[PDB]
């Protein structure tokens, strides 16, 4: 039934080895974290009671006019692409948010998810986003929620139908999503205004960013010159924002750059809040970016010091310590910080068999040479170990440059940096070279995404993209031109909802819809795995990764009443045919049950 | 130090092979790190005034013996305990 259904999952644990691929050979160490004390009480105020008081806009100017300086953590979405594999469960999570709500009430909001939000808990990660985000607002009534977003892609890769972002921001309003994060990887303007249409119209705060990219301290600089940011900026508030942003993936922002662009951008508006975000990638993040919360800065993204250096944001205690004697005045119990920074180190040393320190063992240069997303370069150089790429996976990363190059230098972020990512492997794993590429590509073949690239779904580029190889590589395929999702037909969702039930649901709800709209297989995959094995968010981490050791009492809650207690006995062997008796003990009833070993 | 007076003048390139074959040498020593041991770079040196060279070992005794939730006593009198030896410049 229930519980066996989870005793037949554990025992497929025990006799396997789990479901994603474990690529270094190591377990979790025997060290549990420790939750320090905090009271019953409410928790202080913060900024979610302005806006459920008073307008966005409100808001806004309170926090423009706010005296000081001001934090928006990050410690859900960005350190776990940025370090892991974005693998961290919520029951790690499900035990910090009356801490923080009852200690720190001065953090602008919080950032859940994002771009490795849905794939990996959809993949690799046998969860629910939306169920992740559900009950996270019931802990925290103290401070809103924000999230990133992507523009004409809804969730996805390739541009959507432009009512899909609808009830996409709809449901996001509905559930307790509180702030948006609107910005698109490209610099296609529709993009961008699509987006922010549908955060306005499905009503609720817009908060826009843009990608800043290369040296705009160095004049040579050209592609995207200085007036061009501030005229993008002037067009997109013209067409009405709250919160503006420059973001950076690449971790780039330089101190005279940061100086001179939060100038030009508080001569025009000394009235519209200024937000930023950015990875202390290089290891440069806390000097620009105390530079620039000097300068004008208002809202500032930073995730915990567990969690920070490497390659993530800077940390919090750090910059609380830097800006407490400071006219900005923190001001925050920055003794609590060490306490939750050490719960999180004793919570990190769990997933040691994945990780950027896998293998480049400190944080990560020369991305100012290789613009790479470090929430991606931790993904790619993850899978290349795990494929055993050691210094030849120097060379993996070399190919990428030259496959910008030849498609253009074109802002990425979420599908141009994946369209780039395996350009640049597909070119490197054929061993080719550049003039031969460009000379001769119409009988090269390419792989699938670069054909869509080149068809025109994600957009034209500031710069546009070269005419002689989309002419060779695609032959005479349909081309779109214009905004895709207006080319793109309309598609009724209700027959989607209709199929779906059909097929497993009698009373399910559209955000499984929307889910399975990022793509129906895996929504498939994902939904018998769970009607198969049982349900999740009851198990620890080693438990889920490692498995329990023999004769080691657990115990696991998963209802209001339904306690159980559950200790390994022992496991038979190979009787004919890989098929094994495992032996389980509950709090009164005892039970063997068969499993088929498949390794034969 | 780029667009500053301090002029670095110093040849950034080689400065990366260097940084790659540092980190290939630097696994031959995989045995025992400190990155290993310690995560990240981290905070709440500032109560400890712990010397640079003597938190690695510390730490490194602290969790190998186990002393994770042990090693915040630690530092918990480390202030009290150089207050009866008196407040001291220490290296």
């Amino acid at each position: 039934n229930r519980a066996q259904k989870l005793l037949h999952y554990l025992g497929h644990v025990m006799v396997n080895g789990p479901t994603t691929p474990i690529p270094v050979k190591a377990s979790p160490s025997p060290t549990d974290p420790v939750v320090p004390a905090v009271p019953i009480g409410p928790p202080p105020a913060g900024f979610r009671d302005i806006l459920l008081r008073e307008g966005p806009e409100g808001f806004a100017r309170a926090v423009r006019n706010h005296p000081g300086l001001l934090l928006m953590d990050t410690t859900f979405r960005d350190a776990h692409q940025s370090l892991l594999a974005t693998r961290v469960r919520t029951h790690d999570l499900k035990k910090i948010a009356p801490y923080v709500a009852h200690n720190f009430s001065k953090l602008f909001s919080m950032e859940n998810w994002g771009g490795a939000t849905f794939d990996v808990a959809m993949r690799f990660l046998y969860e629910c986003p939306w169920r992740r985000l559900q009950e996270l607002r019931e802990l925290i009534p103290n401070i809103p929620f924000q999230m990133l977003l992507r523009g004409a892609n809804a969730v996805g890769y390739t541009n959507y139908p432009d009512n899909v972002v609808f009830k996409f921001c709809e449901v996001a309003k509905e559930n307790g999503m509180d702030v948006f994060r609107v910005f698109d990887s490209l610099n296609y303007l529709p993009n961008m205004l699509l987006g922010m249409e549908a955060a306005g119209s499905a009503g609720g705060v817009v908060e826009a960013a843009i990608s800043y990219t290369g040296d705009v301290a160095d004049p040579s600089r050209t592609k995207y010159s200085l007036q061009y940011y501030m005229g993008l900026a002037e067009e997109l508030v013209r067409a009405g924002t709250h919160i503006l942003c420059i973001k950076d993936m690449a971790g780039l922002l330089k101190p005279t750059a940061c100086t001179m662009l939060v100038s030009s951008l508080r001569d025009r508006f000394p009235d519209l809040p200024l937000h930023i975000h950015t990875h202390d990638t290089s290891g440069a993040g806390v000097a620009a970016m105390l530079a620039c919360a000097q300068a004008g800065a208002d809202v500032v993204d930073v995730a915990a010091d567990s969690m920070s250096g490497m390659t993530s944001q800077p940390s919090m205690g750090a910059l609380v310590a830097c800006t407490r004697g400071t006219p900005l005045d923190t001001e925050v119990p920055m003794e609590r910080v060490f306490d939750y920074s050490e719960y999180w180190e004793g919570a990190r040393g769990l997933y040691a068999a994945f990780d950027c320190t896998a293998t480049m063992k400190s944080g990560n240069s020369d991305v100012y040479e290789n613009e790479i997303p470090g929430g991606q370069y931790t993904n790619l150089h993850f899978q290349a170990h795990s494929m055993g790429l050691g210094s030849k996976f120097k060379e993996v990363k070399k190919a990428y440059v030259e496959a910008n190059q030849m498609l253009g230098d074109l802002i990425k972020v979420t599908p141009s940096s994946k369209i780039v990512g395996d350009l640049a492997q597909f070119m490197v794993q054929n061993g080719l070279s550049r003039a031969e590429a460009e000379a001769q590509a119409e009988e090269l073949s390419f792989p699938r995404s670069v054909v869509e690239f080149l068809q025109g779904y994600i957009g034209v580029p500031h710069g546009g993209f070269p005419e002689p190889f989309r002419s060779k590589v695609l032959k005479d395929l349909p081309r779109v031109e214009g905004r895709p999702g207006a080319s793109l037909p309309p598609l009724d969702l209700q027959a989607l909802e209709k199929e779906l039930v059909d097929r497993h649901g009698e009373e399910v709800t559209p955000e499984d819809v929307l889910s399975a709209a990022m793509y129906p297989d895996v929504f498939a995959h994902f939904k018998d795995f769970t009607a198969t094995f049982g349900p999740l968010d009851s198990l620890n981490t080693r438990l889920f990764l490692q498995g329990p050791k023999i004769a080691e009492e657990f115990e696991v809650e998963l209802e209001r009443g339904k306690t159980l207690h559950i200790k390994a006995l022992a496991v038979s062997d190979l009787n004919r045919a890989g098929q094994r008796q495992v032996f389980f003990e509950l709090n009164g009833q005892l039970r063997s049950i068969l499993v088929k070993d498949t390794q034969a």
